Parts: structure tokens; sequence; C-alpha cells
């Protein structure tokens, strides 16, 4: 039964691991291995069978895993398109709800200046036509007066005369027409959309000064909405973290975490302040140094006229002047990419960009004014929350 | 029949304008004051008659003039209100379609995006699938295998563990969707602008009146400097005979208009606006006053605007020299605008005249010397 002696199958090799005759085993092919009968051969090859199981089962679990992976990610995948296509409708449905807001706006306004032209326009014809009306009386009475006798005609003629002089100079008004209809130019889309950069903006951050955290020289009124600096001076502060002591600022009592803000300052006159952010976990006391590296991000006025932004640097960054230093500063603040940009909120209709930061903000953090000394009195302008 | 003394009326006082009798003429209301006859003082009032007559005529024909004028206005009030309507709904629907093709093409996006995911994971799936299908039946054949005689198993166990190595060496070796954040919306706003622009005006080069220096080829709207010597022009106005340039067949007179133009890699070139009836010929002055509104970039990165002055006004100038100009002409509010055209996505501005233009003018491009060969770049309308 060798299939090539005729030989019985009776030894295996164990480095060949196929069973052989006798002959197979002393000359030829298995002779000089290590060669075991059947009992202790098998023995130790089922021995190696849990292994194998063992083996088979960790793939297996592996591949599930694996499996059950792609499986989630398929569903997140999906959850993933959904959620895009609806964000960007959102966000596009919003500018589309601007336009058709300024659309009905424009609308109603013509609705309104059809109705008050016409009424103007049946108004002075009205005025002319009873006007008309005396003009074509005193006409025929003149006629009929010319065709009278002698006496009736030298008696009735200087009244009709006098009459005549008197509704002659009793001429309506020209009362000229004021069309106060707004014409559309070419720049009109231009004009919406630096418009529409406005609405772009999310609403006015509801903030409050914390006085607990403000210098002892500074003092807030109007609800928590306008701060200014006294001209008192103060004794030194407490050992507290969270209060100003030397640079004369405040923070908010909002905390700023995550999302999109805005929120406009109104600085009007002041020729010194600084607006920004500060860490949470930034000391406030002390002298500060306003770089990034220390959770300062500010933009600050200085000498009435040099606006400087308070870059990492030896010095802050001189920027370009306007004509007039800005009397409203609004500022946009982004966590998802970590954008603060300053831009010059003092036209209700256009925002000017001023500076923006885009360095990755480790988060969170405070809103930060600066209000500086008073300065013997030159520096009483306060700050307000608009 | 004086109605107070019984005696005819026959005098007539100047100054009360009354006829009177002889009583009250000699003694008693008009005994000091001037006074004629009745015929004649009759005959004098109806002297001024014409004057009254005319006069009435004259105000009746003015205030009837303006009634049917007022008339008129009444009646194309509702014109006027259309009118606002549908300019105010043209200017707002180029931004409408605008925003429905961005997010028409945004869902195109994401929906490939989607196929093309959801392909390659069913592809991945179903290999592990199938791997897990071999697993399973590798296994079958084991559990097979172990029941079997003695010769069968001692001849087939080594043959199913080299198949179950094998197949567990071979073993298979194994987010792409733009998410939008905060700044999606401004994104889509400077975007947006270059949309807000009418079509691109279809001008082409008029050869007839370039330098004969330049060339035009690409159907007239490639317009380069030669490198090789040319012959004089003729003594026609209209052709350029010192400064190289050339201007459009088209004249542009009212509305808004908005054209590219391609300088790519020139370092010097200018761009711009000429009056029609200013000469072309000669040394020519870049100004205003003279019917010439330019912008030029000169040594690669300086740009200047030919304003009203001694010397061009110097221009901030950009990171790279720009590669594309946009200019924008408006009539209407006579402006004449100079942008960046480089980046295809949002403009940026270089430069914009405010001054009431009068009108018209011609697109004018001044492709500069060739300057011994490294100025032989082209200029391309878009
Ligand atoms: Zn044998
Ligand atoms: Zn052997
Ligand atoms: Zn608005
Ligand atoms: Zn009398
Ligand atoms: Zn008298």
């Amino acid at each position: 039964h060798c299939e090539e002696h005729l030989d019985p199958l009776s030894i295996y090799c164990e480095q060949d691991r196929t069973l052989v005759c006798g002959v197979c085993a002393s000359l030829g092919s298995h002779r000089g291995h290590r060669l075991l009968p059947a009992a202790e051969a098998q023995a130790r090859l089922k021995t190696q069978l849990p292994q194998q199981k063992m083996q088979l089962q960790e793939a297996s679990m592996r591949k599930e895993k694996t499996v059950a992976v792609l499986e989630h990610q398929l569903v997140e995948v999906e959850e993933t398109v959904r959620q895009f296509r609806g964000a960007v409708g959102e966000q596009l449905g919003k500018m589309r709800m601007f336009l058709a807001a300024l659309e009905s706006s424009l609308d109603r306004e013509a609705e309104r200046v059809r109705g008050d032209a016409g009424v103007a326009l049946r108004r002075e014809l009205s005025s002319l036509n009873s006007y008309l009306e005396q003009l074509r009386q005193m006409e025929k009475v003149l006629e009929e007066v010319a065709d009278k006798p002698q006496t009736e005609f030298l008696m009735k003629f200087s009244l009709v005369t006098s009459r005549l002089q008197k509704i002659l100079s009793e001429s309506p008004p020209p009362a000229r027409l004021d069309i106060q209809l707004p014409v559309i130019s070419d720049d009109f889309k231009f004009q919406v959309w630096k418009h529409m950069f406005r609405h772009l903006m999310p609403a006015l951050e509801e903030l409050t000064f914390d006085p607990s955290s403000a210098h002892p020289s500074l003092v807030v009124s109007s609800s928590g909405r306008r701060v200014e600096c006294s001209d008192q001076k103060a004794p030194p502060a407490g050992e507290d973290t969270r209060q100003f002591d030397k640079a004369v600022a405040v923070v908010a009592q909002q905390l700023l975490s995550q999302g999109e803000h805005y929120w406009e300052v109104e600085v009007g006159d002041k020729p010194r302040w600084a607006l920004g952010v500060m860490a949470a976990d930034a000391s406030r006391r002390g002298r500060l140094h306003a770089v990034p590296s220390q959770g300062l991000w500010l933009l600050g006025l200085r000498d009435g006229k040099i606006l400087e932004a308070h870059v990492e640097a030896k010095e802050p960054r001189a920027l370009r002047t306007p004509e007039r230093p800005p009397a409203r500063i609004g500022l946009y603040l982004s966590f998802a990419d970590g954008v603060l940009a300053f831009y010059d909120a003092s036209n209700p209709d256009v925002l000017t960009p001023i500076f923006s930061f885009h360095e990755r903000l480790p988060g969170p953090v405070y809103p930060i004014f600066d209000v500086c000394w008073h300065d013997k009195g030159k520096n009483a302008q306060p700050l307000l929350l608009v």
C-alpha cells in the first residue's frame, strides 16, 4: 500500500509529514530523517490543534471587528453627507432670507411712494382745477360786463377789475413735484454686497462688565453696559488673581467657549483705549505684556491717533490709521477657525477691516476692555457696550 | 339818475372810479378830485380790456398746460413704480442665480463624494466578507478532516495545515468630505463679488489701429510685440506711432461693462481707457485731462496709477505680480475700477477712478516695448 513499493504505510516522517512504507524508511526518501510510528507523531500533531484554533478565532475576531468598523464608517458617511447638505442649505438660506427681506423692504417703499405721489398729484389737480374754474367765471363775468348799459358798465367795471386783479395775484403756488423714489444705479449690487457683509455677522452678544474683576479706579453704570475711569487716586489692590491692579481694564461676566460671536464697543472720541480677548487662566494683575503668548489678543489706540495691533513682537505693529480714529469697533471671534477680527463699525451700513488674528486660539477666553487712565481729565470718555 | 340827487350820472371821478352827477362833483364827495366826463371815461376804461383779456388767456394757458403735464405724470406713476420694482428684481436676481448655482454645484459634489465613498467601502466589505467565507470554509474543512480515518488523517493533516498557514499569511492588507466652517459665509461672499460683475464684454483687438510692431493672433484676442523690425506705419491719426499700444474695435458708451485681460508673466504693461476724440499719435501724457485713464505695471513689481499729477501715483504692490487684471466701467456713476483677477474665485481691488467721465471711450491696452526680447509675453483677452 505504498503506491510505489506495494508495502503498507506504517512509518510517519516528522520533517516530511507523510506516511511511507518500510523500504522508504530504510533506504530512499526518509532514511536519515526524524521518523516516528503513528501514535506519538499523531499526538504531537494534535497537540498543535489548540494553537491553530486560537489563531483562527483571533483572525475571525479581527476581521469581524474590521467589518463592523467599516459598517460604522458607512453610517457615519451617510450622516456626514446629510449634515453637510443641511448646513450648506441653512448657511445659503441665511443670505437668501437677507435678499428677500431687502426686496420686500424696497417693495413696501415703492408702495408708499406710489400712494404719496398719487395723493400729491390729486391735490395739485384739485387746486389747479379750482383756480381754472375761478378764471373761467371771471372771464365770463368780464365778457358779460363788457356788453352792458353805460351806467351799469361804468359802475361795475372797477369792481370787476379789482376782483380780476385779486384773483390774478392769488395764483396757486408751484408746489414742486418731489418724486421721492430711490433710483438704483449700477453700484446698487456692490452696495448690497457691502451691506450683506454686515448682515452676515451673528447677533450682538449681550455682555455685561464684571465689577468683581475691574480695576478699583473704574466704575460701571448704565445697567452694566457703561464703564468709565474715575479721577480718584486709588489705594493698592488686594491679593486677588482675577482683579486688575495696575492696568486699568475690565473683562465681561460672560466667557466665550465655542462657536462664533460678535460684539460692538463704542469708544467715541476716546484718545487711548484697547479692546480684545484675554485667556481665562492668565493672571490679570501686575504689568501685563499684550502678546498672544501670554493670553492677550488686543488692539489699541494710543496718543489719540496711533492704531496698533498687539501681535507677538517687541513692540506693537502700527496699522494704517484712518482719517479719524474709529468711534465704534466690532469684534468677531470664531473658535472653529480660531480667528479674532477687528472691524470699524462706524458706518452702520458697511464694516471695514482693521486687523484679524489667524493664530490657533486655545480657549476659552474673556472679552477684555482696557479703558486707560483718565490722564488728568482728558481721557474721561467712557466705554459703552452697544 | 344819481340815485341820490336825481341828476344823471355824467362825471367820472378818477381816484374813486365811480360815476356821479354834477352836484356830487361840485360840492360833496368828489369836489376836489380829478374828474372827467362819462363817455370819455368809458372809452378810457374799455381801452384796458385787451390787457386784462390777454393776461387771463396767458394764465389759463399756463395752468392748462401744467394740468396736462400733471395728468400725464399721474398716469405714469404706475409705470415708474413698475420700472423700479423690475430693476431691483434684476439686481437681486443676479445674486439669487449665483447662490442657486453654488448650492447645486455643492450638492452635486457631495453626491459624487458620497457615491465614491460608498462604492469603495462596499468593495472593501465584499473583500472582507469573501475572506471570512474562506476562513469559514477552511474551519469546516479542518473540522471534517479531524474526524477522518487514521491513514487519511495522517495524510491530509499536513496539507490542511499548510493551506491554513497560507490563507492566514495572505490576509488582505486593509473622511474626505469637505465640512463647512464658520468662514463658509465669508468665502461665499468673496466669491459672490466676482459673479456680481456683468458678462465678459467680448472685445477684439483692432489691427487697423495697432502699432505696426504689434501682431494680433488667436482670432483677434492675443496681441503681442514682435522682436522683428517692422516697417513704419501710415499717416492715420487713429493708429499708434510711438507708444506701442492697441485699442478695441468696440466703443463703450452707456451702462456697465467688465472685461479681463491676462498679462501672465509680463513684467511691464498698461491697461485702461482712452477718449475717442483724443489723438493717438506722438508722445502721450497719461492724464485724465487728456482723455487717458491708465494703470501700469513697470519693473515687474511697481504698480502705478496714471492720475492727474506731475508723476504717477505709486500703489501698494502685491506679494506676486498680478497675472490677470479685470476692468469695470460704469457710465451712470462714472467709475473705472481696476481689480486683480489673478484668483478666479476672489477679485482684489487695485485702483478705481471716481471722476465723472464724459464718454464715450475706447478700451486701450499698452503692450510695452519688447526690450531686446525679454518682453515678448503676449496679452490675451479672457
Ligand atoms: Zn516505499
Ligand atoms: Zn522524510
Ligand atoms: Zn440691512
Ligand atoms: Zn349827485
Ligand atoms: Zn371822488
